[PDB]
């Protein structure tokens, strides 16, 4: 799977018909049509850098994975009763600064977006577990705004040299991705889905209001990762964002 012509979003669904669903992901969020929910809590974040572990080429894309074995790196609040245990964050671009974010806001495509992904272990024991469950995952989305570079990408773009190729994998240890986040953590939630097969509607989508900065030559180190293994002809990762997706009937609420 990928974002070519012949693996990409347009093909997704022949094997996974979920694709065509009622709660795909991503959306353009319509802030005239959003409802504004009072029962709503702040967004609560407590990460624990040693939770940090690994940084994997994926060949779409790049994942910094984190040990997920106890509730050291949790999210609370916001639409949840539930704590959720972090498990991953990661990056989605374009070809171009022009576009790449996943969720748009009002139509405005943004040039990248973080996505920082929990499991509820609450309710399941396992990440494997709670996949597939419409309760089980919590992802914070991040509109990236091209501009002034961001300081606190640093560390994340000085690893990607050791892992520059489809399958390479390196230790990535006491990071705590909560410095990644707006100052404010006011946000939109809805119900959706994995963005990437296999597609799961097991998603809540946590969309902060407020952007985070990026720079143009920050967006050039993510296109530069190779898709390709190593010693093949160098085939740089492009972009991989899936276009929003309707929302069949689904309220987008807001905090704020
Ligand atoms: N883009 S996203 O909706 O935040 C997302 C994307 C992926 C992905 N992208 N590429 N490969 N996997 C992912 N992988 C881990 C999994 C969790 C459960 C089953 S697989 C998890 C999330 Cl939440
Ligand atoms: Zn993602």
């Amino acid at each position: 799977w990928g974002y070519d012509d012949k693996n990409g979003p347009e093909q997704w669904s022949k094997l996974y018909p979920i694709a065509n669903g009622n709660n795909q992901s991503p959306v353009d969020i319509k802030t005239s049509e959003t409802k504004h929910d009072t029962s709503l809590k702040p967004i609560s974040v407590s990460y624990n850098p040693a939770t940090a572990k690994e940084i994997i080429n994926v060949g779409h894309s790049f994942h910094v994975n984190f040990e997920d074995n106890d509730n050291r790196s949790v999210l609370k609040g916001g639409p949840f009763s539930d704590s959720y245990r972090l498990f991953q964050f990661h990056f989605h671009w374009g070809s171009t600064n022009e576009h790449g974010s996943e969720h748009t806001v009002d139509g405005v495509k943004y040039s990248a977006e973080l996505h920082v992904a929990h499991w509820n272990s609450a309710k399941y024991s396992s990440l494997a577990e709670a996949a597939s469950k419409a309760d089980g995952l919590a992802v914070i989305g991040v509109l990236m705004k091209v501009g002034e570079a961001n300081p606190k990408l640093q560390k994340v773009l000085d690893a990607l040299q050791a892992i520059k190729t489809k399958g390479k994998r390196a230790p990535f240890t006491n990071f705590d991705p909560s410095t990644l986040l707006p100052s404010s953590l006011d946000f939109w939630t809805y119900p959706g889905s994995l963005t990437h097969p296999p597609l799961y509607e097991s998603v809540t989508w946590i969309i902060c209001k407020e952007s985070i900065s990026v720079s143009s030559e920050q967006l050039a180190q993510f296109r530069s990762l190779l898709s390709n293994v190593e010693g093949d002809n160098a085939v740089p990762m492009q972009h991989n964002n899936r276009p929003t997706q309707p929302l069949k009937g689904r309220t987008v609420r807001a905090s704020f």
